[PDB]
């Protein structure tokens, strides 16, 4: 029983951490094998006129207590990726890969190339994500573990004006219509992601709760029309076969969830919780709650 | 700017996760040096659970019935003893990746990470506090048992609590890492029950403050309580009673955002009588008590919004 907002175990990221100086900039780099992926405004802009003018030595590594040694630069899109000389003896089995709106991820916040916690987040619809980042953070990563092998899907870069953050996929490629520069920058309106939230509402029974479910059923298109007068995201097909196995844990359809979340919309919880919250929770998917709800290991 | 219930990195704890078999039995146990600790509720059968006499039932095993997995490999047991409710295995092997460490008991109020682990293998971090009735609201199923509680303040890891059991209420009950259980509770099957919980005010106070530094002061007053008229308010909605220790020690962030201890709980006494109307704090539409005056210390900056 319980429901928390759970995190991977961060361990094999940890061993990945460095410490990227670049004059008077300090942040934080990944150092997979003998590579060291951090944020390219580490050298701030005309990227490349900038990088030009860096040499190898320019760039200082330190790894834990040791200096590497960068032996050759490059970029690639926003990231700029350091060749040191040693391999990451911790190096773990990895992949880059980009993930999609209302998908979570754990990241390891850290500074000065040394991790100081982890918590769970998810990729909001406007591309941002309501981290939790100080001065010093850039260069934290966010990732996923399926089986041994950890997939690398975030790299810090930027915080708006809201306090919401923003940042790139492994590869450099930002997620949102982000830039990396001070100029003008803002969050676009936000929406809440409602496969998440029938995901929530089903861990919710699973767990004991069940005041909010109720005889009723609906279609797909009907729902769709009242979520979108709540700014919720709208509901796919793929949503609904996603969401099959639940359905068929608890008894109860997905449509004739959607009716129980289309009357919490209408009426809010009367004073009630849900799991221990006030709000409709939807940074935890389908796959987050089977997880959690059946004990997968790493 | 931003605020969330963060975790330590459990890197440290990850590799001194074992499994420990005994007949039909399989938990977790906790690798430091050349010791496995792990609940002596390993030894029971659940017909055993309801009155066990684990001095009798260890009586009968020999090292050999122990089982210890230490990823792929199988670690030998060379001793065994019993420390209250924790069975403390001696093995033939150090663990190569001991961090450096302590065993803390906490108190309630107190906050920890868990690694929750199921066959010593470990599948999540959460962050967590210790409740006023000393359990826990955790999340954890069955094989859970002997995942541990940690905070990792600098290099060291201190250990402060080992899963032992889930209660009725879906709450969880578990001991120190010297077998001392938190709480009324005992590690047999009787008729065991939460008391009645409360709300930890001072890392409500903590959390109110935590917001001011973030840039949002919507429900403050122009009120100020004595400590007495709070606490007498503050235990008509099951708050803990608030003490001279808490005023104390919420001085720093007072100092910080500039905003007096009383004058704070002020402000709480108006958010218990009016609720939030619409609006939210820190993402939260309820008062969240699980981040201590120190957890706020660390998560936000030193520079109030
Ligand atoms: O945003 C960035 N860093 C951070 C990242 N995360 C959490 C921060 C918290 C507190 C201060 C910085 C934080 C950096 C630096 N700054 S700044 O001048 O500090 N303005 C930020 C407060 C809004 C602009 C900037 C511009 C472009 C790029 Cl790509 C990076 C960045
Ligand atoms: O509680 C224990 N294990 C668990 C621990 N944590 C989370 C669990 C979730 C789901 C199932 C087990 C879980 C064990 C086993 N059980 S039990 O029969 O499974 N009853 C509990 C569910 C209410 C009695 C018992 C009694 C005393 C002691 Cl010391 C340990 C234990
Ligand atoms: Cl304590």
């Amino acid at each position: 029983s319980g429901f928390r907002k759970m995190a991977f175990p961060s361990g094999k990221v940890e061993g990945c951490m460095v410490q990227v100086t670049c004059g008077t900039t300090t942040l934080n780099g990944l150092w997979l094998d003998d590579v060291v992926y951090c944020p390219r405004h580490v050298i701030c802009p005309n990227y490349e006129d900038l990088l030009i003018r860096k040499s190898n030595h320019n760039f200082l590594v330190q790894a834990g207590n040791v200096q590497l040694r960068v032996i050759g630069h490059s970029m690639q899109n926003c990231v700029l990726k350091l060749k040191v000389d040693t391999a990451n003896p911790k190096t773990p089995k990895y992949k880059f890969v980009r993930i999609q709106p209302g998908q979570t991820f754990s990241v390891l916040a850290c500074y000065n190339g040394s991790p100081s916690g982890v918590y769970q987040c998810a990729m909001r619809p406007n591309f941002t994500i309501k981290g939790s980042f100080l001065n010093g953070s850039c260069g934290s990563v966010g990732f996923n573990i399926d089986y041994d092998c950890v997939s690398f899907c975030y790299m810090h870069h930027m915080e708006l004006p809201t306090g919401v953050h923003a940042g790139t996929d492994l590869e450099g490629n930002f997620y949102g219509p982000f830039v990396d520069r001070q100029t003008a920058q803002a969050a676009g309106t936000d929406t809440t992601i409602t496969v998440n939230v029938l995901a929530w509402l089903y861990a919710a029974v699973i767990n004991g709760d069940r005041w909010f479910l109720n005889r009723f059923t609906t279609t797909l298109n009907d729902f769709n029309l009242v979520a979108m007068k709540y700014n919720y995201e709208p509901l796919t097909q793929d949503h609904v076969d996603i969401l099959g196995p639940l359905s068929a844990q608890t008894g109860i359809a997905v449509l004739d969830m959607c009716a129980s979340l289309k009357e919490l919309l209408q009426n809010g919880m009367n004073g009630r919780t849900i799991l221990g919250s006030a709000l409709l929770e939807d940074e935890f998917t389908p796959f987050d709650v089977v997880r959690q709800c059946s004990g997968v290991t790493f």
